[PDB]
């Protein structure tokens, strides 16, 4: 009947696209990455959401435009604890306590998925089922390798285990009960504080699934998260939007907001997003790339795999390939190429960029 | 009687300190860069200092925090027009007209030097005999090459230059009678809009003067700007400050704030400025270094030449020298060497850098 949705933390790897909005709010594919999270809570049955704000309690508007649907009205902070934030549920035990007595979610505001949100009880085992669904199934250098045999137990739970295979981690969305909220409240820093070695059932994806928090894993989140809106997101066969200015084709499914403007000719290639009021100039090439908003692009570019921040101004003949995110209100002159470089917000790039790297 | 203080603007130079405060606001010595300046203006016989800011509308709080001493407490700002805010006085035209006909000052929140401010009238001109004294005397790269014969008089006025010599560059303090903000009021962004090619004189120094808004330039101008100081600020007569905690030494002149804490045989080195609450490791060595507010220093460190943000945690043998600028929150472990390696806030640094470059 409640959910803690941590959205408190620098985004430190995303670090181009955070430094002017908090994670939780950069959008995915055309809504915030925290917008998915809610609008399959609202599928699921539930009312309102807590939010655990640390690094920008600046969101507090944007969700408040976003709060017509949801009533996620709520918004703790007193210090930073930490971006993981364990004492973030913690710290509020008081408001899911009194409020009801039904088990509570949490999530990352990062992670993106199939989102089951089963109405099935599976009061047996409240974490083991959901998250990690045990047939997640990837590379142990990120997340929580987890041990999990056919009887749905956690016994080990290392972090960032150097080398422990473990192909099996955790998809970031948890279910508990309201004694996890009183069994550890240390009132300060620390990392989930899970005891699974305690408990084995119900003490607490068959889909997609990417941590969605850096730029490469940003690009292939939406890769694989594009095929599978095909089926409730505008339902021309070829991509969700095939005519929205002049006449232009596309190859393979992408996510064009009807609000945006096409050239004639422009090729927006497999798995690609453009954003609001955002302009595209008449042959370019959306590959693999998003386009978040008000950006304008000339005639002729070609976006590649790399991340086009906030009211941009693409040059008209350009080439940003490779990951290179460019943060807000960055300028690009005609014919610079840029491969792999970073540029942070309100920078003008006139100088070529062959290698990976940052612009200042 | 009101002064123009120019504090709009992202600070791109001096980026990884001002991606937490405006530039204004990020301290030179153990002072907010704009405080100098208001307190000049204190000095001289002005109440009123009306703020252009566009960046960060959030440094009211801080400058109600310095409010105490002066009345600083106007604030105005619509949208983005420009970070040299040629419409900064246009906009609030309305403001200064009414309220009194004396000359206003107009002043950049990046400059350092003298501060005259003289009693004088400078009825020869006004702006000529202030900014730019004739006699400043550096490189044209940056700011206007300013051609002023004996009779003062401003004939070229070229932003920056290609090739031009013309040693003589504006101070940035400038100072106009009311005819300037009723003059070209073009609602929009420009470029200082000097029409001085149309008048010779009375329309509208002699010490160190240095633009501190990038890191070379900060420390540059900390070293010209410490030794000036030593008359008034505290007047054990090596530096300003000799007995704060243990026994250390100290070659030169520096700035110690006397919450900080320094430990036994660290050699504080000439022109280094050490912030509020700061702690220094039993042997490091502070040359031509500033230490922001809070930060930590373990034992035998030696930042030289580079600036040490706010909240840091430095290691016990790091090497932070060269221009290597560190953003707030940044913990570097022990033994780590930076050179010339800029740090954006909230990371944490554990490998060598022998090249100048940025960490994300
Ligand atoms: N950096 C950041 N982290 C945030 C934010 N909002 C919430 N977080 C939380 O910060 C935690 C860790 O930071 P991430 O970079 O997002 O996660 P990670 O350290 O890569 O790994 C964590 O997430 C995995 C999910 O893929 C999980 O294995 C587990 O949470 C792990 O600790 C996550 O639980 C996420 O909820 C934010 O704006 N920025
Ligand atoms: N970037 C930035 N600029 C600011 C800020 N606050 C005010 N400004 C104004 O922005 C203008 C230009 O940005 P700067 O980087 O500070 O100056 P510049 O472009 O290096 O050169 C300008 O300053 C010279 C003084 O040395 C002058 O020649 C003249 O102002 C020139 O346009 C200056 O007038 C300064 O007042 C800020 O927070 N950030
Ligand atoms: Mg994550
Ligand atoms: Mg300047």
């Amino acid at each position: 009947m409640r959910a803690v949705i941590l959205v408190g933390g620098f985004g430190t790897r995303l670090r181009p696209l955070t430094l002017t909005t908090p994670k939780p709010l950069v959008p995915f594919c055309n809504k915030p990455m925290i917008i998915h999270q809610i609008e399959a809570l609202k599928a699921v049955g539930v009312t309102e959401v807590i939010l655990a704000v640390a690094y920008r309690p600046e969101a507090m508007k944007e969700q408040m435009d976003e709060w017509s649907r949801k009533l996620g009205v709520s918004f703790v902070f007193s210090v930073e604890e930490e971006p993981l934030g364990t004492a973030g549920p913690l710290a509020l035990a008081r408001d899911i306590l009194m409020q009801d007595d039904k088990p509570f979610f949490v999530l990352n505001s990062d992670v993106t998925c199939t989102f089951p949100m089963q109405e099935l009880l599976d009061f047996h085992k409240a974490h083991g089922g959901e998250g990690t669904i045990m047939v997640v199934t990837q590379w142990e250098k990120y997340g929580v390798v987890v041990y999990s045999p056919q009887n749905y137990q956690i016994e080990r739970f290392v972090e960032k285990p150097s080398r422990f295979l473990g192909d099996r981690i955790n998809a970031g969305i948890y279910i508990f009960n309201k004694s996890i909220l009183d069994r550890i409240p240390p009132r300060r820093a620390s990392i989930e504080k899970e005891i699974f070695p305690a408990m084995a059932a119900e003490g607490q994806l068959e889909g997609f699934w990417m941590d969605v928090g850096q730029p490469k894993d940003y690009i292939l989140g939406m890769t694989k998260f594009i095929p599978s809106l095909v089926h409730g997101n505008r339902e021309h066969t070829e991509a969700v939007e095939h005519q929205r200015g002049g006449r232009f084709t596309v190859i393979g499914a992408s996510l064009i907001d009807p609000s945006a403007k096409i050239g004639d000719g422009a090729v927006i290639g497999p798995y690609a997003s453009i954003g609001a009021n955002c302009v595209i100039g008449e042959s370019c090439r959306i590959d693999n790339a998003a386009i978040l908003e008000n950006s304008k692009v000339g005639k002729g570019t070609m976006v590649s795999r790399s991340i086009v921040g906030w009211n941009n101004r693409i040059g008209s003949w350009c080439h940003i390939k490779d990951i290179s995110v460019l943060g807000d209100d960055v300028e690009v002159k005609d014919g610079v190429i840029l491969i792999g470089t970073k540029v942070l917000p309100n920078k003008d790039v006139g100088e070529h960029r062959f290698e990976p790297g940052i612009i200042m």
